[PDB]
């Protein structure tokens, strides 16, 4: 039964039961901004918000369960004066707090392209960062192996660490994720659901979907999007 | 004057007067290894270098890091991981004062079942930029550093895969950078020179060269290097002898 979950993320997350979840591929939500050190803390009270959701995916997860997150870095231009919140990397720091071991990201290139020194270089990707649960992966069945076999030219185009071939994410870049990261059968979870990308995706490739929304006009508009994209099935919508 | 100091970067670059620096490039020293305090404390020890890199910087200049993620997979636990020293790095440089800029993809390296490791193909090329003011050159130094068209668009984008890797870096990326983000006449840094590359690209640039290197051996070897690759001119290694 695929569901997706009205409300709160860290609040539904956390009434579902421990190591229940095998695979986390999601995007955290839009962070938007005289002022010296005020915008900053703004940003850190945000990682402080996302930390207790990440935190509540380390206790679903299934050991050698992971934590997939699609971010790009927060910039802000003409304090005119441009600059860049890392978010990629603040979310990779402290998701090591929360017990998580960190894996090679692998760089999403969305966008491909006075010359004097010092210009700005326009942001041309968004990073996919990869946490891990330690402890001890499941097993999957030998049909499950065989049926996520990944066909060989799929294989090398999936695992590389920049792709390049993909231009809300792109419906392509989840159903990747979801095959190289779980296994048919598998729950796939997403806390900020939005249209319903990565349920659409899961379900797509004989995953569970398992998501949650917070504002319920989307969760309406997924369940829409998510009766066309995946023909036959339904996307069950709960408060 | 191009010179070398031979010691330790956080007391080598104490030495040195505030805002006398337009730009670093530079590769922190290998990581080898509980763990992640080694790990912590390592960061800790990287950070008293920074701490004097933003002191020396004048207002608008940068720091640039070329930093590839350490993974030690199946080692110690039974288990493969990745420490995120870019990450940390650029998170600690924030509470450090500096302003985080977009960093630039080195793409260095260009069963079939579900949770294959996916290999290192890239290095991090940290920017962080000192708050206080834009820069100011003279029209002599813009006109000299004016980058030709082709290379200004070659230059500036998010990825570099033209520069093939294999001294944690080539020339070409250290000339690169300091055509980037310095003037012609200006002082470049790299308190963790080896064999000197962002010297030697620096000089072969008609930028001020400064650098700092705790073995005495890498330090000749820079010399001697310095010399081969910069025709014309000489690196000054300082020990700090007297007498
Ligand atoms: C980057 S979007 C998700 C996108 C995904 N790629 C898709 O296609 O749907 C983040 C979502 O989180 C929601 N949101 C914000 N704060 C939330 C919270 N505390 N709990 C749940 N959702 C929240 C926003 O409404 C938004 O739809
Ligand atoms: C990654 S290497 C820089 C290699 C450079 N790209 C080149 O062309 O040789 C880092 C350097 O820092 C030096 N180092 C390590 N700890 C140091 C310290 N406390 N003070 C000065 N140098 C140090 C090492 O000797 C080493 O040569």
């Amino acid at each position: 039964v695929h569901r997706l979950h009205v409300g709160d993320a860290r609040e539904v997350l956390a009434s579902f039961p421990e190591a229940s979840v095998h695979l986390v591929v999601t995007s955290p939500p839009y962070w938007t901004l005289p002022g010296q050190l005020g915008h900053i803390e703004d940003y850190e009270a945000f990682l402080d918000e996302l930390d207790r959701v990440w935190r509540e995916v380390f206790r679903l997860l299934v050991p050698g369960g992971r934590l997939v997150i699609v971010v790009g870095d927060v910039a802000v231009a003409r304090f005119g004066r441009h600059l860049v919140f890392p978010l990629h990397a603040d979310i990779q720091v402290r998701c090591r707090k929360l017990g998580f071991d960190n894996l090679n990201p692998i760089i999403w290139h969305k966008h491909t392209n006075p010359y004097e020194p010092g210009a700005i270089i326009k942001t041309e990707i968004e990073y996919i960062l990869m946490q891990r649960k330690p402890g001890g992966y499941r097993k999957p069945t030998q049909e499950q192996r065989e049926k996520s076999r990944l066909p060989k030219e799929d294989f090398h185009r999936f695992f590389r660490q920049i792709w390049d071939d993909i231009p809300p994410f792109p419906l392509e870049l989840a159903e990747r994720l979801v095959r190289m990261f779980s296994f048919v059968g598998d729950v796939v979870l997403d806390p900020f659901a939005g249209t319903g990308t990565t349920l659409i995706a899961a379900a797509r490739w004989g995953r569970r979907a398992l998501g949650v929304e917070l504002v319920p006009r989307y969760a309406q508009l997924a369940k829409e999007r998510f009766a066309r994209e995946v023909p036959g099935f339904s996307l069950e919508v709960l408060d």
